[PDB]
C-alpha cells in the first residue's frame, strides 16, 4: 500500500459545526445550503480540508453525536441530495471533506437499539452491552460497578421491561455498542463507513477512538476523584483488549481501499502506545487529537479550573510534536473545536478590541509553527472570544452544561456559592462558547440568520465579524491568511520540522526550534504574559534574522518581547 499522504500531512483543516455555521432559510438553525454558500469563504481562509461535524439523522440530545440512522441526514440541515451536493461543491473548489464517524454508541432511537432493548431473546440483544443488576448489603438494586457517565450520573441505565442495565459512557440516550459482537461490527462497517466512503468523502474524524473495546469483567474504575462514589472509567476503557483488532479491521476492510485521511479523537499518554495507533507500520489510523494541551487550564472529571503551568505546557507541546521527524507516525495541533472554550479567552487576553486582535495573531503563530496537520475551528480566524459573564446559564443549551449545573444544584441543594463557582467554570471551558453562531457581519444576529437563532449569538459580534475583517490589512483574518501562506512556503520546517525546546525553565517565554533535515532551522519565541519581558535571541542562536512578529516587525524591540508577542527567526 503506497499512498498519497502529503495532502493530509500539509493540509489545513477547517471544522464546520452545521447548526451554527450559516442558516439559509431563517428558521434559526444552520444548514447544508448555508455551508455551500460559504465554501468560497472557507477556501479563502487557506483551507484545504473541511471537517463537517455530525449531520446525520439524530434526536439532537448530544447535537448529532447520538445518531438514529447513519444513512440519512438531519432534516433541518437539508435533504440527502443536499449532502451529495455539498461533497461536490467542496470538490469543485479544490476542498476535500471529512465526515464525523461516531461508532462507540448510537441513539436510543436507532432501530438497532429499539430491537436490542425489545427483549433478551431479540437477535440483536448482544449488539449493545446488557448486564444484570447487583444488590447492596441492605437489599437495594445497584449498577454492576462505579462507572460514571461523562455527562454525569451512573453509566448504566435500568431497562424495567427486560430487568437489565445497558452501558452508556455518554448520555442515557447514547447506548454503547458491544464491539465483541461480530454481527454488529459488520452493520457499522456497512452503514457508517463504506456507505459514505462509496459516496466520495475524503475521510473521517473518528470519535472516542480509544474506548470501543471494554474489558470483559467491567471492573470498578480507580478513585480519580477522592471520596466520590462514581468514577469516570476513561483510564480503564481506553485501548481495550480488542481496540487495535478493530482499527486493523477498519483499515483492511474500508480505510485502505480509498484515498482518505483518518484523524482519531483521544490519544494514549505514552509514545509507544500512541505509535500503536498512528505509525505507518501499523496500518490503523493516520493521526490523533490529544486532550493534553486542552487540559492545562481545567480538570474535566473534577470540574475544576486551574492556572496554566508554563513548564507543563512546554512538555505537553514537546510530548506529541516529537512524533514528526523521529518516527514514521504523525500528529495534529489545534486550540479550538466544538468541545472547547474559545482560544483567546483561555490562552491570551480578550479584554479589549486591541487585545482580541493581538491575541488572535499571537495564537496564530503558536499553531502555524507546530508540525503535524493543522486544525482550525469556525470563528477562530476572526478571534471569537467566550460568551461574557452577563450571559446567564439558561443560554448554555449544551447537555454537558445543563447536566453539570443540574448535578451541582441537586448534590449541593441549591448552595448559591457552589452555583456561582459552577457558572464561573462553565464561563471559562464550556462547549457552548464554540456553538454560538458564526459572526459574518454587523447585521441582526451577525448575519447568521434572518430568524431567531437556536442559541445566543456572542454579543461582541458588532466588533468581531468576517465582513469587518475582510478589507482590514491588520485584522486577525488577514493575519491568518498570511501565516498559512508562510506555513506552506516553509513547510520543510513548519509542517515536517522536528521540534526541540530551549530555555526550559523560563516561566514567561516559550522558545523552541523547528529544524528540517534539508538543513534549515527556525526559532520561535512566545511571550504568554501581558507585561514586556527581557528576551535575548543571541543567547539561544549564534546568528538570527527576524522573519515575522505578531505585533508587527517594525514594533519588535531587540532585547525584549512585548505583551503577547510571538516572533519567528531564521537561525544557524
Ligand atoms: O459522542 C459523545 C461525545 O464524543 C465525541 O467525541 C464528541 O466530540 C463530543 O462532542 C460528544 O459529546
Ligand atoms: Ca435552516
Amino acid at each position: 500500500q503506497e499512498r498519497n499522504t502529503a495532502w493530509w500531512r500539509e493540509g489545513t483543516v477547517y471544522q464546520v459545526y452545521p447548526s451554527s455555521f450559516k442558516d439559509s432559510n431563517g428558521d434559526g438553525i444552520g444548514d447544508i445550503p448555508g455551508i455551500i454558500s460559504k465554501l468560497d469563504y472557507i477556501k479563502s481562509v487557506g483551507t484545504d480540508i473541511v471537517w463537517l461535524s455530525p449531520h446525520y439523522k439524530s434526536p439532537q440530545v448530544d447535537m448529532g453525536y447520538d445518531i438514529s440512522d447513519y444513512k440519512a441526514i438531519h432534516e433541518p440541515y437539508g435533504t440527502f441530495d443536499d449532502c451529495i451536493k455539498l461533497i461536490q461543491e467542496c470538490h469543485d473548489r479544490g476542498l476535500k471533506i471529512i465526515f464525523d464517524l461516531v461508532v462507540n454508541h448510537t441513539s436510543d432511537q436507532h432501530e438497532w437499539f429499539k430491537q436490542s432493548r425489545s427483549s433478551k431473546s431479540n437477535a440483536k440483544r448482544d449488539w449493545y452491552i446488557w448486564k444484570p443488576a447487583k444488590y447492596d448489603e441492605q437489599g437495594n438494586r445497584i449498577p454492576p460497578n462505579n462507572w460514571e457517565s461523562y455527562f454525569g450520573g451512573s453509566a448504566w441505565e435500568w431497562d424495567e421491561e427486560t430487568q437489565e442495565y445497558y452501558l452508556h459512557l455518554f448520555a442515557k440516550e447514547q447506548p454503547d455498542i458491544n464491539w465483541r459482537n461480530l454481527q454488529a461490527r459488520e452493520a457499522i462497517y456497512k452503514d457508517a463507513i463504506l456507505f459514505w466512503l462509496d459516496r466520495g468523502i475524503d475521510g473521517f474524524r473518528i470519535d472516542t477512538v480509544q474506548i470501543y473495546s471494554k474489558p470483559e469483567d467491567f471492573p470498578d474504575a480507580p478513585e480519580r476523584v477522592p471520596g466520590q462514589k462514581l468514577q469516570n472509567p476513561s483510564i480503564i476503557v481506553e485501548t481495550g483488549p480488542q481496540l487495535h483488532e478493530i482499527l486493523q479491521e477498519m483499515n483492511r476492510k474500508a480505510f485502505s481501499k480509498y484515498d482518505i485521511m483518518t484523524v482519531g479523537e483521544g490519544s494514549p499518554p505514552s509514545l509507544e502506545k500512541t505509535l500503536e495507533y498512528v505509525s505507518s507500520s501499523r496500518h490503523e489510523i493516520d493521526m490523533l487529537f490529544s486532550f493534553d494541551f486542552g487540559a492545562l487550564d481545567h480538570r474535566e472529571i473534577a470540574h475544576t479550573l486551574n492556572d496554566i503551568d508554563m513548564v507543563e505546557m512546554k512538555e505537553t507541546v514537546y510530548r506529541w510534536q516529537r512524533l514528526v521527524g523521529k518516527t514514521d507516525g504523525w500528529t495534529t495541533f489545534f486550540l479550538e473545536n466544538h468541545d472547547s472554550g474559545r482560544s483567546i479567552s483561555r490562552f491570551a487576553s480578550d479584554a479589549t478590541p486591541e487585545a482580541r486582535n493581538r491575541s488572535t495573531k499571537f495564537l496564530a503563530v503558536l499553531q502555524a509553527t507546530m508540525s503535524g496537520t493543522l486544525y482550525l475551528y469556525q470563528g477562530q480566524e476572526i478571534g471569537i472570544p467566550n460568551l461574557p459573564d452577563e450571559v446567564p446559564i439558561e443560554e448554555y443549551k449544551d447537555v454537558n452544561s445543563i447536566n453539570y449545573y443540574n448535578a451541582v444544584k441537586e448534590d449541593t441543594k441549591n448552595d448559591p456559592d457552589a452555583l456561582k463557582k459552577a457558572k464561573k467554570y462553565l464561563q471559562k471551558v464550556a462547549r457552548d462558547h464554540a456553538r454560538s453562531p458564526m459572526q459574518w457581519d454587523a447585521s441582526k444576529h451577525s448575519g447568521f440568520t434572518d430568524g431567531e437563532p437556536w442559541m445566543i449569538v456572542n454579543p461582541i459580534y458588532p466588533e468581531v465579524n468576517v465582513a469587518a475583517q475582510e478589507w482590514d490589512a491588520d485584522s486577525g483574518l488577514n493575519f491568518w491568511r498570511h501565516i498559512l501562506k508562510f506555513r506552506r512556503q516553509h513547510k520543510d520546517v513548519m509542517v515536517y520540522g522536528t521540534l526541540e525546546v530551549l530555555d526550559k525553565e523560563n516561566t514567561k517565554v516559550f522558545t523552541f526550534t523547528k529544524a528540517s533535515e534539508s538543513g534549515r532551522t527556525f526559532l520561535v519565541a512566545l511571550n504568554f504574559t501581558d507585561k514586556a519581558v527581557d528576551y535575548d535571541v543571541d543567547q539561544f542562536a549564534s546568528k538570527s534574522t527576524l522573519l515575522l512578529s505578531s505585533i508587527g516587525n517594525v514594533h519588535h524591540k531587540s532585547g525584549s518581547l512585548q505583551p503577547l508577542e510571538a516572533v519567528i527567526f531564521e537561525i544557524h
